[PDB]
């Protein structure tokens, strides 16, 4: 053919925004796509956004045409403190120097190694501390969990973790909350089509620039007194080892390795390693608590393996097929980057019958994948059994894709799983949940779903076992 997919003919400007709700935007394109197939055209505003629905789909293009779909797409919040500087919301040559220092200097402060590790079960057992200093009274889970997470990645990039009383650190992580939730929102959908009117105009969006202006200002407060205190010979943290090769690149007209990419890196891997494991843990808890059988044999398998003194630890999860299942079940059912972040097609590319010009948006719809019906049996069911076969042991499935697939696919997918197996193993050997509900009451369907997907706010016990 040697045309664009097919979609729903938009309006100049506004495009295909009459034809969307922006508080529901995952289900207004499945809609659409059910008119239109599974790869399809839509006009957020003035951008033209290839939509790949299903598994088929988006494997197609992120990996069996891999190269073509390794171009980085818009995300208009992120996108105005960002401005294409960084690693994550970058395109070309610059993504691809800061990805592979990324990747490599976190290998060296300890991802993916013991060293990482022991780090993340001595914070486990601060949260463990800090779920008893509780009593067993009924408490808001979201800061515990997300001081526990945000220590982790802060111990990489900025050395040292933050105290849990340290009230800036609080500040800090109600900012990546606040960005996280308003993304996800009516008006957070609506800036991704309207931002070039919307960021000057007054409203619920300047509060969010301001969330990202803070953690900004901390990230660039930080590396300027790494940088009077920095030890050319002996980096710190992932802060110094940058300030290093800045130093190392001086002579290099064209290098990427400046101060704003050593600020908007650092920030995109301390906002990236705190806000979506710890929304994951939150919305895993209360699946737990909707599903108290599963919690029981999760218990079981806990006992067995490790038992109740010892520390659980990384290798422990090659033992533990159930709690694997689990874990891959909550990130499936809780699709928490349900659309990803968008792709663009790096040259013209053919795909399918259709052409797409190079420099076209992609976006690939994971939660269409995680929820594929030819892949789980009840998509739309928390099902620990869509992990498993027919012995309880652990079934892989080529549609889990919540880190996404393909040359831009997550670097922080293994710290990620190490982190979700040893906090979920390590609370839930140490405590039984109870919530402030009957199970049958609990609602797990999100509160808001646009960027992200964000659980019903919730509080609940932990119980010493
Ligand atoms: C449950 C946790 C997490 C989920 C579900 C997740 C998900 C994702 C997704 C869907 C993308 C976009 C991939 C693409 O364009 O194809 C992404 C990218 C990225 N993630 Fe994560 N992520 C998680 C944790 C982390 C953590 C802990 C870190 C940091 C160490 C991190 C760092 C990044 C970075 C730097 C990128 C951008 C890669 C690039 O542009 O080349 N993520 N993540
Ligand atoms: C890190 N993973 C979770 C991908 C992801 C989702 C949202 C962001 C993100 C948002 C602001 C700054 N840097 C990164 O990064």
């Amino acid at each position: 053919k040697g045309k664009l997919p097919p979609g729903p003919t938009p309006l100049p400007f506004i495009g295909n925004y009459l034809q969307l709700n922006t508080e529901q935007m995952y289900n207004s394109l499945m809609k659409i796509s059910e008119r239109y197939g599974p790869v399809f055209t839509i006009h957020l505003g003035p951008r033209r956004v290839v939509v790949l629905c299903g598994h088929d789909a988006v494997r197609e293009a992120l990996v069996d045409q891999a190269e073509e779909f390794s171009g980085r797409g818009e995300q208009a919040t992120f996108d105005w403190v960002f401005k294409g500087y960084g690693v994550v919301f970058s395109n070309g040559e610059r993504a691809k120097q800061l990805r592979r220092f990324s990747i490599a200097t976190l290998r060296d402060f300890g991802v993916g190694k013991r060293g990482i590790e022991e780090r993340i079960q001595e914070e486990a057992g601060f949260l463990i501390d800090a779920l008893r200093g509780t009593g067993g009274a009924n408490i808001d889970p979201t800061f515990f969990l997300s001081r526990t997470v945000s220590n982790v990645i802060s111990s990489i990039v900025f050395g040292d973790r933050f105290d849990y009383k340290d009230k800036e650190f609080l500040s800090l992580l109600r900012m990546m909350l606040g960005i996280f939730q308003f993304t996800s929102t009516s008006t957070g959908q609506l800036y991704e089509m309207f931002s070039s009117v919307m960021k000057h105009l007054p409203g619920p969006q300047q509060q969010a620039f301001q969330l990202l202006q803070g953690l900004e200002d901390f990230i660039a407060k930080k590396v300027e007194h790494n940088q009077r205190t920095l030890d050319p010979n002996s980096p710190r943290d992932f802060i110094d080892s940058f300030l290093i090769r800045m130093q190392e690149e001086e002579k290099n007209p064209n290098t990427e390795f400046y101060l704003k990419n050593l600020v908007m890196t650092t920030l995109n891997l301390f906002i990236g390693g705190t806000e979506t494991v710890s929304t994951t843990l939150r919305y895993g808890f209360l699946l737990l608590m909707k599903h108290p059988e599963v919690e029981a044999k999760v218990h079981e398998e806990i006992d067995r393996v490790i038992g109740k003194n010892r520390q659980p630890k990384f290798e422990d999860r090659a033992k533990m097929p159930y709690m694997e299942a689990v874990i891959h079940e909550i990130q499936r059912f809780g699709d928490v980057i349900p659309m990803s972040l968008a792709r663009r097609v790096k040259k013209d590319t053919k795909f399918r019958d259709f052409f797409l010009p190079k420099g076209t948006e992609v976006y690939p719809m994971l939660g269409s994948v995680l929820r594929d019906p030819s892949f789980f049996s009840n998509p739309q069911d928390f099902n620990p059994q869509h992990f498993l076969n027919e012995k309880g042991q652990f079934k892989k499935s080529d549609a889990f894709v919540p880190f996404s697939i393909g040359k831009r696919n997550c670097f922080g997918e293994g710290l990620a799983r190490m982190e979700l197996f040893l906090f979920f193993t390590t609370v839930m050997q140490n405590f039984r949940l109870k919530s402030s509900q009957s199970p049958k009451d609990i609602d797990v369907s999100p509160k808001h779903v646009g960027f992200a997907t964000i659980p019903r706010n919730y509080t609940m016990s932990f119980l010493p076992r």
